[PDB]
């Protein structure tokens, strides 16, 4: 029966939605470009177009949608931050999305960039690779003992606090609203400046909003720890890159683990090795030794991939039986 | 300005061990070769020689040690599998070491290791750095869930376990010793056929002895789960890699990180870069996507270095005070 | 409207087909997969198939595909070894091929592998590029003044001849052919034996036939100078790729750059960097600091490209005339 | 009756370096310290008492350091490099101080280096080889050209670039050359001279090998790049100042520069011949240089092979004795 569009397919995307839907039955089409406003024509007649997070779901192409027969957007993520909900409320379509996908997939990702940072293992494996097995500039630190802030004590960053306790990190949190197994975890929540200057390594778990936008900017850099470690793996507006630079050229900001960038939507899942990049900052970015960038790749495990394919087909489902789950505000 | 020979000397230790020895004043001597039978001759006249892990310590380097004059040996390192103590002892030489200055250090690497294979992060990086945001390959797995087995549940190993649990891994164990700490973790000890049968993936950690040499052997590996994950940052000595080549090439083993390899007493260090490899064995290793060997550097971080030259320094000390402490014995 | 179906199709293949002015009105399909005795029956009522050199056109393949109704065999190739020509005549089924789209562009690669051999080129690059801009190991040698030996002395192998002539090198030939052009360069012709132990840098340029099959073997390697380059841009089988290990482990052969090997048939124009690689002498080789392989890339020019894309659609239309051209023969 | 003192202290000293001085050494028995740290105001003094210093290229023989040099006992600056623009040479005559160089020990070397960087933009070796190392046996993107029949203008047709010249007529290149001062060998060769802006629009591939002096400072500026033919390849195995490279990152990113190949940047003096991996690289310009995949540098290596070191070594060393014996060689004048 149902007939899906998802637009910005990958191989993994076909290859776990079509396991998943072996107990459903709908009609997939995958279609590989991004959704924007010329691109939206592809979802003419389609009743349900599932999306991904650096799909355009700005209003002029929530209109051309509502307009085209679509009636349903599911988004197969957990962030809405590129949808304008306002504008889905007004054209009477619903957003439902995998809130929960694996916070443990996320996590384990911010975790495994700390550490390859610390122990360099990104330049380790090239130097042996080629038969040089010498150790300059490799040297790391201990976890254990180390002050980590969380900034966004939700489902992600509670998993991340968890993991870190466990090497016996000392937990730092920031959260509007608090909570208490963060305590239990040994974890004090403290105000945000606090937290930046205390904190050996910083990871942000907060959503993208107008609050959050830029919230690590050039000022609060300058208030961290000098040589600290900032992880994002929450969104690239969440910092401001530029800032970042000039950080990590004085010293200020000892390492940056990146697994997602402002201006990433229209480079990121594919492979543009070919040509010149024209994102200035991003070039740059990458060209430190202790910088590590992943495309995107925080909610890419087996399992994250099996949760969100069969939460969105049971979205929808539930929403062509008329009881939605899952629905964004 | 008493006189110690450092063998194998590297800028980090000279580094590590001249900030600690303003707090002694030794007469520090770093040479770079290895000690081997050849090289020994380089500590004639020297009270004290310190080794590290690659260094040749069995009886005829002791002898001639002992018969130039060096009357301590002192091991800057945990592990003493490269150390003849019945030769020592009846040489009497004693022999110092560090056994523990960061368990954490090493752990933490281990799992680095595990979670580079997992998400593939060596490959990644290598990726965005050219402008290749693609991730085909690159889908990883949650540790949240899977069974970790650390076969040696010792100071590292029970460090290891920790930080696993803390994961959500369930936690299965082997040592000849079961310990309460582990069990509180939620840890279950069982057998080792039984240990690699179930695990997810396994984390060596006990030593090197005439009883663990070869332990993860080809009989072992066709035991284990397919597509497992095996980690060493014990001693290369633990396994036998060829048999890892072909458990790699059918897919049977799914992972591999090393920190340790056999024949790397000669090799790792330096930068050899610039000649071929000698070694068959190691370059087939090093051609895996799903293989991460870092050059035996779960040791090094800043905590763990200052530990082992202030211990050894310490180590060094006692011994002149006639009340040597971090002995090892036969 | 004559079908063309073409195997082994890659987007460049595609692009530069759809993008010449011959298509003479035919209509173009491509597909993927390799031609073998299981993809042939995709040529199922196409009269002409356009095959490249990794497609397999031995006898079945050749019988089934003319039971099918093919009636010519095209080869987007100058190269034929990987054709049973007998088959194909004892068949009725013509086959044409491109001899000279570009000699230039193979013989500029052969250069280039040189060159980069010579001033360690891909190890500068990734040097630079991570920040490390020390010299160690990059010291070349002048070209100028050397020896070089061309096994074969065709079309491409006197277009590098003279290409290395202009580098002020000595020539030094060996083909059961002379060519006056390559004397006027100032090339000596010598037997087999006497070029490999007088050559400094060696480039084969002969094609694969039954007596050229592993011409490049132990044996013959024992015999060349010390530390000399050998260069392989005609095909994987006229060298033995474990006797190259050998050489190359013991600084007997200082270099070596292929872009062809004899196993490449289902390895290379693919990414296979996701999974183990099976073949263990090309995953030693890729371990050498001083061996660089490109993947059979060496006709890989815009102008080749047009010129093969032309070329094979004017043979196919001349076969369409009844006046063939550019045919090879049993 | 027969022949059977002099202490010269390098600068910038290499393993390289001391290696090949040290062979020609056994034909003279000079007594030579080398000492890494580059030349400059505060480590001059380390020269105090050495009647010659041997320096390099990133070595800074200002005035100011000349003058320390001199009050400092030094009596002869012998540069190991054929190029001089490190050097004030008004100066060091000034001062008494002469300079001597190496002006033609491998001619081949660099030419063969630059057609090198050539090759491997061309075919793209550098992005193959990291691919075939992984087991990716893919060619999108490696698309090169054929040589033959391509137009190479050279800026400067002195030895090196008359060398490059020849080279590249040898794989049937159309040659355009522009020299202030044109050679009869150039034209013989079949190579044409026209003006530069002329040069610059009708080539494919251009090369630099004049000396760098204040009329060849950013030569290839942003004017000029507009100049080009779109997708040309420019190679710089001359001097950094040469050119302007953060023009050169605007015409990469637009495609109107389709390659470039650099043996040589404008800061290279405080980076180069060092391994900096382990730090953040300050410099905002080449960093982004080194993001491109149409982008190969080379750490000024174009010098480096075995005959070019074996002849730098032996000339050097030969131009400190005949200075020691009053019969001077191969000085550089203001
Ligand atoms: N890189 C990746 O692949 C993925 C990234 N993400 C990002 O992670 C974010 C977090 O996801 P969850 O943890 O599941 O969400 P959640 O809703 O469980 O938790 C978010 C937390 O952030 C806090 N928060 C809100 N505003 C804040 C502010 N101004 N300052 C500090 N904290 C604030 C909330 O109070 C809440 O505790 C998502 O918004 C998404 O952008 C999510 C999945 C994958
Ligand atoms: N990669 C590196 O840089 C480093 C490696 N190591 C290695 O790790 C090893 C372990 O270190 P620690 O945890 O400090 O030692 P430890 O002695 O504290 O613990 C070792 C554990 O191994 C167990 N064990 C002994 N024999 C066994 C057997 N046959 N089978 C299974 N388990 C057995 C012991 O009962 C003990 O629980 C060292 O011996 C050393 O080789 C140590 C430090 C650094
Ligand atoms: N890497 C690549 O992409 C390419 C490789 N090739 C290979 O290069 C080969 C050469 O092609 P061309 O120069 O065009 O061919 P060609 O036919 O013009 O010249 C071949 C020469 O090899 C000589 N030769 C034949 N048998 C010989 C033997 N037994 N020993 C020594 N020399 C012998 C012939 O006398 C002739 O002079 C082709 O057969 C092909 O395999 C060709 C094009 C591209
Ligand atoms: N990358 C490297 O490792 C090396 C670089 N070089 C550089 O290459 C340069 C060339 O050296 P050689 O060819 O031996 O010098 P050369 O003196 O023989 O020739 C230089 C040529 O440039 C020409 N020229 C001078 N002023 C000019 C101007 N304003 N515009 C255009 N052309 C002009 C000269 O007339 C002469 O024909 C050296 O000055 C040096 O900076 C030299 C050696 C090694």
């Amino acid at each position: 029966h149902m007939r899906i569009l998802f637009f910005s397919s990958q191989a993994y995307d076909s290859e776990s939605f079509q396991a998943s839907n072996h107990r459903h039955g709908f009609e997939l089409h995958f279609q590989q470009a991004h959704l924007q406003a010329d691109t939206a024509v592809l979802a003419q007649g389609f009743e349900v177009v599932c999306a991904f997070v650096n799909d355009d779901l700005s209003r002029p192409v929530l209109e051309r949608l509502a307009a085209g027969g679509t009636r349903l957007v599911a988004l197969r993520s957990a962030g809405y931050n590129h949808v304008d909900l306002a504008a889905a409320e007004a054209l009477g379509l619903p957003v439902v999305h995998v809130p929960a996908y694996s916070p443990h997939a996320v996590a384990e990702h911010a975790v495994g960039l700390i550490l390859t940072l610390n122990r360099r293992l990104h330049r380790a494996y090239n130097r042996t690779r080629e038969g040089d097995f010498s150790l300059h500039g490799l040297t790391g630190f201990d976890l254990h003992g180390k002050r980590v802030g969380v900034i966004g004590t939700g489902q992600i960053g509670e998993t991340f606090a968890r993991i870190m306790a466990g090497f016996g990190c000392e937990l730092l949190a920031y959260d509007p609203y608090p909570n208490p197994r963060i305590q239990a975890l040994g974890g004090r929540y403290l105000a945000l400046d606090a937290l930046l200057a205390e904190s050996d390594i910083v990871s942000l778990h907060c959503p993208l909003t107008a609050d959050t936008r830029h919230l690590i900017d050039a000022q609060r850099l300058a208030t961290m720890k000098p040589g600290a470690m900032l992880i994002n793996t929450g969104r690239g507006a969440l910092v401001n890159a530029a800032a970042l630079i000039e950080a990590l050229k004085s010293g200020q900001l000892g390492y940056l683990g990146l697994d997602v960038y402002e201006e990433e939507a229209d480079i990121f899942f594919e492979d543009r090795s070919d040509q010149p990049l024209q994102d200035d900052v991003l070039a740059r970015l990458l060209s430190f030794p202790n910088v590590v960038v992943t495309a995107h790749q925080a909610f890419l495990t087996r399992e994250a991939l099996a949760a969100i394919a069969d939460t969105t087909l049971d979205n929808i489902a539930a929403w062509q039986d008329g009881t939605p789950r899952n629905r964004v505000r």
